[PDB]
């Protein structure tokens, strides 16, 4: 009742039938067809499968609901971005508070995309939410350390030349005891989600540089944060993957917006 999974092309059409012309770029979910030909075919099939899922009513009616979940992913005030990797997925949490439960999250999954209206009110609460595309990993355990990017950049020119990991290891100098988290990190199997967030203050679409980055390694779970430094250049931070840690994180990526104070 707080949720409903459809297919991509369920989804196009009804972003059409309230107005929006086109998800959020993260979703990927693009024109199903492609003549006016085709267009004609898909509408006629859609009204079909909206109705014969009481989400559309005889009377041509949009389910007032679904469409505001979808009203509020198209046309959010606030938002992260959700890029999963592994062995499309792709999702966002949104939030359009004038119009709305305070959160739409949708989670896009091949041809399915789901819409599921949430109440959240403190960072933690996005932790079971962002974990939906990862592998349930506990958190790994491990002395935090930051690397540069030039100086990521130089280990994979080793790395590339046909150094071993092992070697590459010692010339960033990770410590003994970490070195089963680290491995981990930088093989597989793994699962990882990228994170940007958003807003749309001024009418102007800010986000933010940075990405944070979640992986689910055989080792267990590790966050990624980056900052850029004075020079520009990037310098992440990898730590355990904590609820508690992640929170901190995502409360500390959305700070970097002019929104500012989403909680
Ligand atoms: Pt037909
Ligand atoms: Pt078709
Ligand atoms: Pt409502
Ligand atoms: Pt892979
Ligand atoms: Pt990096
Ligand atoms: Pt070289
Ligand atoms: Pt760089």
């Amino acid at each position: 009742p707080n949720a409903v999974e459809l297919t991509v092309e369920n989804a196009w059409f009804i972003a059409e039938m309230v107005g929006a012309g086109t998800f959020p770029w993260v979703l990927a979910i693009t024109t199903p067809y492609s003549d006016e030909a085709q267009r004609s075919a898909f509408f006629a099939r859609q009204r079909d499968e909206l109705t014969q899922l009481g989400l559309l009513s005889s009377d041509g009616v949009v389910n007032p609901a679904v469409a505001e979940w979808i009203k509020v992913v198209c046309f959010p005030e606030r938002w992260l971005d959700l890029r999963y990797v592994g062995p499309l997925l792709r999702g966002i949490v949104a939030q359009s508070a004038g119009i709305m439960f305070n959160t739409v999250v949708a989670l896009r999954n091949a041809q399915l995309v789901t819409f599921t209206a949430m109440d959240i009110d403190d960072p933690r609460a996005l932790v079971p939410v962002l974990g939906v595309g990862l592998s349930a990993r506990p958190p790994a355990r491990f002395e935090e350390f930051s690397m540069p990017m030039r100086v990521g950049a130089r280990a994979d020119e080793r790395l590339r030349s046909g150094e071993s990991l092992d070697e590459v290891l010692d010339y960033l100098g990770i410590p003994v005891s970490a070195r089963p988290v680290v491995q981990a990190v930088f093989s597989g199997p793994r699962s990882y989600v990228e994170i940007v967030a958003g807003c749309n203050r001024d009418g102007e679409h800010t986000t933010t540089d940075v990405g944070l980055s979640i992986v689910d390694t055989t080792a267990g779970r590790v966050l990624v944060s980056p900052s850029r430094a004075f020079d520009g250049e990037w310098v992440s931070t990898f730590s355990a993957g904590t609820p508690f840690a992640t929170a901190v994180a995502i409360d500390q990526l959305i700070a970097n917006l002019p929104d500012g104070q989403w909680f």
